[PDB]
């Protein structure tokens, strides 16, 4: 555990609380670098010498991930080869590995690093190879496997029908119609689970999704993404005598006015979106 015995780092990367089938993968990138660790110094357990890494030879390496990977294929990795630096004599090579920061929105990446001793042998036929790599949580003595662990966050939508007033009708249907649109990191034809009353349904990001409600109704998203734009709009807006007025609150927030039809960018706070439909 944590100790190779070729000239190949495996790094893996793993979102350990991505448990939820229903949850939409971010598509993304993660970039690795391995650095010199320029305070290297001393002599090993049986006086080997031990200098800073030689990093001509490596390059950043990336992992990628699409919205088709799923909490059973999480787990990924590349391999950083050190048989591709020149070692100039016998010793234990030490760097450092760690995970860039990203960009996208929602994810969180890991800081963490890694400290990676590569002990170096004599080469059959002249000059000096890996034989062992060593890995350990950098601030740590326990040898391990290289691992960076990222999360990402998701949202909510809700959206509820009231109908108010003397005159306003308590039964009738409203069409609604709900479109998330594709982003980066969240593509079309994805699925994302919408929920009215005790019923599941299938949301397709870039096709418009039509239902309706009377008052009192809802239609929740509890696992929608980060980083996406939604439209809400409903279809009879002040007509027939109906003075209608949508607003939106975010977490414990104050409500503001929610224009219909108007992109809406996801975020970390929850949304809600009251559209009351006034009769007197
Ligand atoms: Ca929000």
């Amino acid at each position: 555990a944590g100790v190779s015995e070729n000239a190949k780092l495996i790094v893996k990367k793993t979102f350990d609380s991505y448990t939820d089938n229903e949850v939409l993968m971010p598509k993304a990138d993660y970039t690795f670098k391995v650095e010199a660790d320029s305070t290297a110094s001393g002599k090993t357990k049986d006086g080997l010498e031990i200098k800073p890494g030689i990093v001509n030879g490596l390059t950043e390496q990336i992992i990628s991930y699409t919205n088709t990977d799923k909490p059973d294929s999480k787990v990924k990795s590349t391999e950083f080869d050190f048989s591709k630096v020149v070692f100039p004599g016998i010793g234990v090579y030490r760097y450092i590995v760690s995970e860039k920061q990203g960009d996208v929105e929602g994810i969180t990446y890991d800081t963490k690093k890694w400290t990676v001793d590569v002990y170096v042998g004599n080469k059959e036929g002249g000059g000096f190879e890996p034989k062992f790599i060593v890995s350990k949580e950098q601030g740590t003595d326990v040898k391990k496997p290289v691992n960076f662990n990222n999360s990402f966050a998701t949202t909510s939508l809700k959206v509820k029908k009231n109908v108010s007033g003397n005159t306003g009708e308590l039964q009738k249907e409203f069409d609604f119609t709900l479109t998330l649109n594709e982003s980066t990191n969240f593509k079309k034809d994805q699925i994302v689970s919408l929920q009215k009353g005790n019923e599941k349904f299938e949301v397709k990001i870039g096709t418009p999704y039509k239902f309706k409600l009377k008052n009192g109704e809802s239609i929740q998203l509890d696992k929608l993404p980060v980083g996406i734009t939604y439209k809400v709009n409903e279809m009879e807006a002040n007509k027939d005598g109906y003075k209608t007025t949508a607003s939106l609150k975010e977490g414990d927030g104050q409500s503001k006015m929610y224009q219909l039809d108007m992109e809406q960018k996801t975020d970390e706070s929850a949304d809600e979106i009251v559209v009351t439909n006034k009769r007197d």
